[PDB]
C-alpha cells in the first residue's frame, strides 16, 4: 500500500518485529526508503542500525551493496539475514576462487537474485571488482550504497582504514542511488569526515542519538580529598539503592576499576563496611565468574566490582579509577538507569589515577609504533583520553561536557549533576585539589 504499511509489513513478516526499538530508527528507515537523500545514521551500538538499511533494501528493485570492515561480524549479520531466509550474499577474502566465480555469475546475471550483498572494502575497491561493478553501475541495478562502520574512514575514529578513503569515488560514480552512512562514533570531527570522505551529497539526512539522559545525575569526586574512601564508596553505593527509603535495598550497582588487585580489595571493603559486593575479573575461573554475574543478574548480590563487563534496574555506576577514554566512560556510566528511574553515576578521581592511565596509554601506543611505525591516527587516542580529564578538573556542568564532545546542543540540566545542583561547593573541591599539591 502507502510507504508505512509496506514497512510495517516487512517489518513483521521478514524481522519478527512489531515496531521499530526507537522513533528514531523508525525515522531514519523511512528517510532510506524515500531514497530522495544521503543518510548518516549515528545510534549506539546495539540500537539496531543495521535494520535502518537492511529493511529498506528488500523494499527496493535493484541490488543493496553494504561495505563493513570485518569479516567476522559479516559473517554474523550474513549469518542472521540466513535465518530470516533473507537472500544475502558476502564477497571476501575467506571465498575461494570458484566461490567468487560463482556469486560474480549471478551479479553478471540480467536481472541477478543477490539483493544485499555485504563485501569489504578492500574487494570493493580491489581492480578485479571494478569490471563487475562498472557493469552494475551501467546497467543501473544499485538501489543503495551502504557504509557500515563509517568512522573507518576516520584518522579519528579509533579504527582508521585506508580501503574506506576509496569509498568517495565510489560513491560519486553512483548519483543514481543513495548513500546511507553508519556509526556508532559521534565525534563531530568524525561525522565531518564521514561527509567528506564519502562523497555525500547534501544536505544529509542526520538520525543521531541525543546523548543527554535527565535521569543520570552525574559527579565527579576527588580522591584526595576524601578523608574515607571506601566508606564514601559504601554510602554512595547505599544511598543510590535507597537506603533512605527503608523498604529495604532497591535495584543494583556496579562499580568500576583497572586491576584486579583493586577489585579484589574493593569488593572485600564494601563487604566489610556494609554493602555486598563481589569481585569480576579475568584472573577468575569462568565458573565463578558466571556465578557473580547470575548473583547480581539476580539480584542476590546487589553490587558487582568489575574490570571488565544489560540490566535495567542499575541504580548506579560508580568509577573508582578514571576510563581510558571520554566514549569509554559515556558507554560505562551510561549502563546506568536503563528503567529511566533516577541513578547515579560517579567518577571517582586522582591526578596519581589521571597519570598512570596516561602512561598506560602511551606505552600503549609506543607498542604499536615499534610495530608499524608511526600513524596520524595515535593522536587520537590520546584527545579521547584528555576529553575525559578535562571533564574532571572542569568547573561546569557534567551533562555538558558530554554533550560537548559528541556535538550534541545544551542539555537541559535541572540540578542534574554536581555542578548544576551546586556550583560554588564543586568549585571549593576543586581549589581544595590544587591546595593539596600547594606549598
Ligand atoms: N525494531 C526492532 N525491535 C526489536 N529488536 C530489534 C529491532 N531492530 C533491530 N533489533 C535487534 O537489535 C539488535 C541490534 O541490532 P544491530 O543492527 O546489530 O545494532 P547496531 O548495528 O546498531 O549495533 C539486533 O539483534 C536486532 O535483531
Ligand atoms: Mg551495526
Ligand atoms: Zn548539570
Amino acid at each position: 500500500s502507502d510507504p508505512e504499511r509496506r514497512v510495517r509489513s516487512t517489518l513483521k513478516k521478514v524481522f519478527g518485529f512489531d515496531s521499530f526499538k526507537t522513533p528514531l530508527q523508525e525515522s531514519a528507515t523511512m528517510a532510506v526508503v524515500k531514497g530522495n537523500k544521503d543518510v548518516f545514521v549515528c545510534m549506539p551500538t546495539g540500537a539496531g542500525k543495521s535494520l535502518c538499511y537492511q529493511l529498506p533494501a528488500l523494499l527496493a528493485k535493484g541490488i543493496t551493496i553494504v561495505v563493513s570492515p570485518l569479516i567476522a561480524l559479516i559473517q554474523d549479520q550474513v549469518d542472521h539475514l540466513l535465518t530470516l531466509k533473507v537472500r544475502v550474499s558476502s564477497l571476501n577474502s575467506k571465498l575461494s576462487a570458484q566461490e567468487r566465480k560463482e556469486l560474480l555469475a549471478d551479479l553478471e546475471r540480467e536481472k541477478p537474485q543477490t539483493k544485499i550483498l555485504y563485501i569489504t572494502p578492500e574487494m570493493a575497491a580491489s581492480s578485479s571488482f571494478q569490471p563487475t561493478l562498472n557493469s552494475l553501475v551501467s546497467r543501473h541495478l544499485l538501489s543503495y550504497l551502504v557504509v557500515d562502520e563509517a568512522h573507518c574512514v576516520s584518522q579519528w575514529g579509533h579504527d582508521f582504514r585506508p580501503d574506506y578513503l576509496r569509498l568517495g569515488a565510489l560513491r560519486s560514480r553512483l548519483g543514481h542511488a543513495p548513500c546511507v552512512a553508519l556509526t556508532a562514533t559521534a565525534t563531530p570531527q568524525v561525522q565531518e569526515d564521514v561527509f567528506a570522505a564519502l562523497h555525500l551529497k547534501k544536505p544529509v539526512a542526520i538520525f543521531k542519538t541525543p546523548c543527554f539522559r535527565a535521569n543520570l545525575f552525574y559527579d565527579v569526586q576527588f580522591k584526595e580529598l576524601i578523608s574515607d574512601p571506601y566508606g564514601n564508596l559504601k554510602d554512595f553505593c547505599l544511598k543510590a539503592l535507597g537506603q533512605e527509603a527503608d523498604k529495604g535495598l532497591s535495584g543494583c550497582g556496579i562499580v568500576y576499576c583497572r586491576t584486579r588487585e583493586a577489585c579484589e580489595q574493593l569488593a572485600i571493603e564494601l563487604s566489610c563496611r556494609g554493602v555486598n559486593a563481589k569481585a569480576y575479573h579475568a584472573g577468575l575461573k569462568a565458573s565463578e565468574r558466571t556465578l557473580v554475574q547470575n548473583d547480581w543478574m539476580e539480584e542476590k548480590v546487589p553490587v558487582i566490582v568489575a574490570t571488565i563487563s544489560d540490566k535495567a534496574n542499575v541504580r548506579f555506576v560508580a568509577h573508582w579509577n578514571i576510563a581510558k577514554s571520554m566514549a569509554g566512560y559515556y558507554q560505562e556510566s551510561g549502563r546506568a538507569g536503563r528503567d529511566g528511574k533516577p541513578s547515579w553515576c560517579r567518577l571517582y578521581y586522582s591526578r596519581n589515577d589521571r597519570d598512570q592511565v596516561s602512561f598506560l596509554i602511551r606505552k600503549e601506543v609506543a607498542k604499536l609504533q615499534e610495530k608499524r611505525g608511526n600513524k596520524a591516527s595515535d593522536k587520537a587516542t590520546i584527545m579521547a583520553f584528555d576529553a575525559l580529564v578535562t571533564f574532571c578538573e572542569e568547573l561546569g556542568c557534567r551533562h555538558a561536557a558530554i554533550a560537548k564532545y559528541f556535538g550534541d546542543a545544551l542539555p537541559a540540566c535541572a540540578k542534574g549533576c554536581d555542578h548544576c545542583q551546586n556550583p560554588t561547593a564543586v568549585r571549593r573541591r576543586l581549589e581544595a585539589l590544587e591546595r593539596s599539591s600547594s606549598w
